[PDB]
This record gives C-alpha cells, sequence and structure tokens, in this order.
C-alpha cells in the first residue's frame, strides 16, 4: 500500500493488518475526529484488512452516494450483514428493483393506511397497558418506555393483529403477544454490535440462538396467516419471498431481519426526543403549545402530522445529535471523485469507501453553533417557519441533517417514521402525566460499540414515572 497519484491521504496506523481496528470499534466518532484534524476532510484508513477511504466533506457527498452498483456497490456489505446477523441468505436479486417494490407499500394510499392502522395500535398498546395496570403512577426506564410502545404498535401495523372485528378479548391478546415480541427482540437487539463483530462468546452464541429460535417461530408465516389487517407491506413482502423460492423457515428468518430494519430505530428515536424535552423545560413547552393549539382547533387531528413545525424542528434535531448510520460503499472499480471546491481522488477497486454524516454535517461546529447542545429551534427561523439554510466553507449545504441516509440506500419508512413518532409524542404528551424521577439526571452516554447501526443507544436507561392524566 503506496499512494499512487490522485489519491487521499493514506494511514496505515501502528499495528500490521489490524491497523486502527480497535479505536474505531470501540468508539468510532471519536477516532474519526483525530484523524478529521490530522488529515481533513478525505483520508484512507487501515482497519481489520480492509481500505477505508473516509469522506468527510458533505459538500463532496452527491458525487459519491449516486453513483452505480458497477463503481460503488452497497450491497456487498448488506448481503453480509443479513447473514452473519440474522442468518438470512437470499437468491441473488435486484436491491434497486425491491427497493422501488418496497417504499411503493409505504407510500401514499397504503401509507394512509399504515397511518391510521399506527394510530390506533399505538392508542390500543399505550392506554391499553395504562388501564390494565391502573389510574396511579408507574414506574418505567424512558427507553424501555418509548421503544416498548412503538415497536408494539409498529409490529401489530405491519405484521396483523390478533382481530378485526376487533374485541376487547383480541386487543387484550395483542398486548400479551405483542411483549412479548418486543421483550424477545430487544434481547438479539441488544448483542447486534457484537453479532456483526463476531465478538459473542459461547454464553452470548447459545442465548442468540435461542432468542433467534423463538423468534424465527413467532414471525413464522404459518403464524402471520390467521393475524388480521396486515399490511401491505408484508403480504406483498412474503409473494416477493415466494417469487424467489424462499421456504418459510428462511421467510421468518427475513421477517425478523424486516422486523429489525423497521422498529430498530423509532423506539430509541423517541428516547431520545422525550429526553431532551423532559430537560428542556422551554423545549417542551413550545412542544405542547403547538400540540395544544391544534387540539383546541378515535382519529389524530390531521394537523398534528402535517402541520407541526415545531415538533419537527424538535425531531431534527434529536436526530441531529443521536442517528448515526455509516455511509458504506465498496470501490468496485478504479475510479475518479470529484470535490465540490475543485479537487479530485482516485478511489482503488479492493478499497471500502465510509461517510459519516454524524459528524459532518450532523456534529460539525462551523455547520451548527454548539453542535452537541440540544437546541430545540435550531431546524426554525425566528418567525417559526421551517430553516433550511445551512452552510460550510461559504457555500449553502445541500445535506445538513442526514439520519435516513442518503443515494439508493436511504430509509424506505422514513414518512412512516415520522408519522409514527408524532404520534406517540402527542399521545404521551396529551394523555399522560410523564416525569422523569430525578428532574437533575444527566443525559446518558451512548453505548459507544453502536456507531454505525442507526440511532445510537443509551448505555443505561434514565429511569421515569408515568399515568394517564387524572382529571
Ligand atoms: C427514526 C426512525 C428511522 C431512521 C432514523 C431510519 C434510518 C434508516 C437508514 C439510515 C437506512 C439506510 C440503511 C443503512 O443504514 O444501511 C434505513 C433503511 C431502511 N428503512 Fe429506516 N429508519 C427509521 C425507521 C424506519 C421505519 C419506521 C421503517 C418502516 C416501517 C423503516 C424502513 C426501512 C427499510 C425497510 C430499510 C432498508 C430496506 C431493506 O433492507 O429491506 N425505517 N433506515
Amino acid at each position: 500500500r503506496t499512494r499512487r497519484p490522485g489519491e487521499p491521504p493514506l494511514d496505515l496506523g501502528s499495528i500490521p493488518w489490524l491497523g486502527y481496528a480497535l479505536d474505531f470499534g470501540k468508539d468510532a466518532a471519536s477516532f474519526l475526529t483525530r484523524m478529521k484534524e490530522k488529515h481533513g476532510d478525505i483520508f484512507t484508513i487501515l482497519v481489520g484488512g480492509r481500505y477505508v477511504t473516509v469522506l468527510l466533506d458533505p459538500h463532496s457527498y452527491d458525487a459519491v452516494v449516486w453513483e452505480p452498483r458497477t463503481r460503488l456497490d452497497f450491497h456487498a456489505y448488506a448481503i453480509f450483514l443479513m447473514e452473519r446477523i440474522f442468518d438470512v441468505q437470499l437468491p441473488h436479486y435486484s436491491p434497486s428493483d425491491e427497493k422501488a417494490r418496497m417504499k411503493l407499500t409505504l407510500l401514499h394510499r397504503e401509507l394512509q393506511a399504515l397511518t391510521e392502522a399506527m394510530y390506533t395500535n399505538l392508542h390500543a398498546v399505550l392506554l391499553g397497558d395504562a388501564t390494565e395496570a391502573g389510574s396511579g403512577w408507574h414506574e418505567m426506564g424512558l427507553l424501555d418506555f418509548s421503544y416498548s410502545f412503538l415497536l408494539r404498535a409498529g409490529y401489530l401495523t405491519l405484521y396483523g393483529i390478533e382481530a378485526l372485528p376487533r374485541t376487547h378479548e383480541s386487543q387484550a391478546q395483542d398486548r400479551v403477544h405483542s411483549a412479548d415480541v418486543f421483550h424477545t427482540f430487544r434481547q438479539l437487539d441488544r448483542l447486534l454490535p457484537k453479532l456483526a463483530r463476531g465478538s459473542l462468546s459461547v454464553g452470548d452464541k447459545d442465548h442468540m440462538c435461542s432468542v433467534k429460535s423463538r423468534l424465527w417461530k413467532l414471525l413464522s408465516p404459518a403464524r402471520l396467516a390467521r393475524r388480521a389487517h396486515r399490511s401491505k407491506w408484508l403480504e406483498s413482502y412474503l409473494l416477493h419471498l415466494e417469487e424467489m423460492g424462499v421456504s418459510e423457515e428462511m421467510q421468518a428468518r427475513a421477517l425478523v431481519l424486516q422486523l429489525w430494519a423497521t422498529q430498530g430505530n423509532m423506539g430509541p428515536a423517541a428516547f431520545w426526543l422525550l429526553l431532551f424535552l423532559l430537560k428542556n423545560p422551554e423545549a417542551l413547552a413550545a412542544v405542547r403549545g403547538e400540540l395544544e393549539s391544534i387540539l383546541w382547533q378515535t382519529t389524530l387531528p390531521q394537523k398534528v402530522l402535517d402541520s407541526t413545525p415545531v415538533l419537527d424542528s424538535v425531531l431534527s434535531e434529536s436526530l441531529r445529535l443521536t442517528a448515526a448510520p455509516f455511509i458504506t460503499r465498496e470501490v468496485v472499480v478504479d475510479l475518479a471523485m470529484p470535490m465540490a471546491d475543485g479537487r479530485e481522488f482516485n478511489l482503488r477497486r479492493g478499497d471500502r469507501l465510509l461517510l459519516f454524516p454524524f459528524l459532518s454535517p450532523q456534529r460539525d461546529p462551523e455547520i451548527y453553533t454548539d453542535p452537541e447542545v440540544f437546541k430545540y429551534n435550531r431546524f426554525l427561523n425566528p418567525d417559526g417557519s421551517e430553516k433550511k439554510d445551512f452552510y460550510k466553507d461559504g457555500k449553502r449545504l445541500k445535506n445538513y441533517n442526514m439520519p435516513w441516509g442518503a443515494g439508493h440506500n436511504h430509509c424506505l419508512g422514513r414518512s412512516y417514521a415520522v408519522n409514527s413518532i408524532k404520534q406517540f409524542v402527542f399521545l404521551v404528551l396529551v394523555h399522560l402525566d410523564l416525569e422523569l424521577i430525578n428532574a437533575d439526571v444527566e443525559i446518558p452516554e451512548f453505548d459507544l460499540s453502536r456507531y454505525g447501526f442507526g440511532l445510537m443507544q443509551p448505555e443505561h436507561d434514565v429511569p421515569v414515572r408515568y399515568r394517564i392524566r387524572p382529571h
């Protein structure tokens, strides 16, 4: 490994073959920050046997993300992750064909069906669980709270319900079944990073295999076939799998993968958002105020969804601070990469290209002043309208907040995710009293091993209590 003309700064580290494998794995954001300081906005580093070209200039992300698979490929790493984490291997298929197919079942008239179904499931699960436990305060971790209700409602919306004439007894069974899905799923979720790195102990391995075994049985095509009000998202996905001749037991494996892909972010996102509001009285008052004016003018007032500018900014800001996915490409053929300021750089076939929006634009102090601070109105202009104008190096940024990925490898459920988070926040702030146990609790650190998977998770939960509001 010697630099060719036109290639980025190259930094091999101290340890042979491994390189910066340890530093990157332990805390990728801290490590990559140091490397930005050392090398500027593009560098090639060696980590665990691979040469990773890191691009940290947000102005130059568009020259990379829209590139064809025959030049820059995202699918090889997804494929690898499917197998190593979820034990799914599927017949070769087109990712761009399937993403197009899937995204349609998550948009327009289907989204409207999902959005309506989501609100009644969120309501049924949240108010169902509170009514069962009774009218007093209930103590809970805020993550456990946010993740539980969103995943359980999300699961019931996408995977269907016990019954559709809709009874007291079917709704009660869905609360219990969905709680089982949540509690089992969470055991796998917690160990995802170790799964991906193959660092499970003998016991961890046995625990993971038993958890998978249960999840694969819960979400078997046979069990799902009896469920009512299944989503077009699900039904068309099942058909796609059948088309490829995938057996029912591998269908179940793929459905558990989809369970993670569709539910593994909303819960954690809402946790951080609610925590930031609980810690910032002026921010919470402005959110309450906006939702209350609409409430004063079981369906959801459409204005909560499409006319909540303060809430939109709160969600954008929350995600700015806590969404840390990797945008990752395999360099398929030797190529030239244009930077927005005139420069170009040579990418070598076999290298891995990594963009990390979390670091820039999201926590870039030249873009956002005090980027470490939650400022609820950061995405609002003084008149309360959505702020869309952000700058770096004397130029207006097209990409300034990128929690949903970019290019053709971006979130297929984004509108549904935003709508769902807003419905949950609305339900919590309007029906419930919600309180930190200790109002001076500090915001926990992330589990720093999770960088790159999507929404960050806290290294420990935050104790809260809630109740159905009494009068
Ligand atoms: C705040 C919540 C969410 C965030 C920040 C988020 C973010 C992302 C990101 C960054 C990706 C790119 C994949 C990657 O990182 O390599 C992605 C893909 C995807 N998203 Fe989301 N997501 C969220 C919620 C959801 C929801 C609610 C759904 C649908 C119910 C969904 C459906 C999908 C699917 C299906 C894919 C990949 C397609 C596949 O492999 O089948 N996401 N998401």
